[PDB]
């Protein structure tokens, strides 16, 4: 692909192919709290997931995906900012080399180890995610950032099944999940438009950037970090980080919940 996280294609480079990594409207950002409007036309979030929905997980070779069946609504995401409901169509992580960084969102400058991004998209509108995916509206991504601490046992699924796809392509079946299971205890939230935080960037998401983090171990990072880059046979590649620089808000406003 034409994209990567290594000096060569990664974020510094990616407006190469993709202008829009400078836009006005591009993710993942700094939230400053100071600058933040509370505002009271806000609702709960609210999440009903179908645990039946869960698929698949594969390795994409920057990092790994938990896919959705998304062929009507037996998972979905209201409330918030929100007028329609959001079908759930993945869930996927991003991480860093070390434990001091990873995230993708910061709150006034601080950087996580690692962010859970839960994905959706709008099928009140649109009839497809590749329908979706480019439309400001088409997308909301609960962005829930990760913090170094006492292992997370909400993780074990997902950790016990990347042996089965330990190199790019690799595929299997992961079934019988309900991720609302790792979001936070309190859905206070940020939220603001933004984008897609890799190629190709579309500025098509409502981020939801939930306040309270979620923990996870220095040892369930490093499954992650251990996950392979290259295929079945080649030199082993570790997906060591790939996460984001944060990006200009560019006038934008933050919204609080809370
Ligand atoms: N890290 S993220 O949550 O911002 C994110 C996402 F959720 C996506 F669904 C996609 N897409 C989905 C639409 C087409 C393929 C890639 C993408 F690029 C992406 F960066
Ligand atoms: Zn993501």
């Amino acid at each position: 692909p034409d994209w990567g996280y290594d000096d060569k294609n990664g974020p510094e480079q990616w407006s190469k192919l993709y202008p829009i990594a400078n836009g006005n409207n591009q993710s993942p950002v700094d939230i400053k709290t100071s600058e933040t409007k509370h505002d009271t036309s806000l609702k709960p979030i609210s999440v009903s997931y179908n645990p039946a929905t869960a698929k698949e997980i594969i390795n994409v070779g920057h990092s790994f995906h938990v896919n959705f069946e998304d062929n009507d609504n037996r998972s979905v995401l209201k409330g918030g900012p929100f007028s329609d409901s959001y079908r759930l169509f993945q869930f996927h992580f991003h991480w860093g080399s070390t434990n001091e960084h990873g995230s993708e969102h910061t709150v006034d400058g601080v950087k996580y180890s690692a962010e859970l991004h839960v994905a959706h998209w709008n099928s009140a509108k649109y009839s497809s995610l590749a329908e979706a995916a480019s439309k400001a509206d088409g997308l909301a991504v609960i962005g829930v950032l990760m913090k170094v601490g006492e292992a997370n046992p909400k993780l074990q699924k997902v950790l016990d099944a990347l042996q089965a796809i330990k190199t790019k392509g690799k595929r299997a079946p992961f079934t019988n999940f309900d991720p609302s299971t790792l979001l936070p205890s309190s859905l206070d939230f940020w939220t603001y438009p933004g984008s897609l935080t890799h190629p190709p960037l579309y500025e098509s998401v409502t981020w939801i950037i939930c306040k309270e983090s979620i923990s996870v171990s220095s040892e369930q990072l490093a499954q992650f970090r251990s996950l392979l880059s290259n295929v079945e046979g080649d030199n082993a590649v570790p997906m060591q980080h790939n996460n984001r620089p944060t990006q200009p808000l560019k006038g934008r406003t933050v919204r609080a919940s809370f």
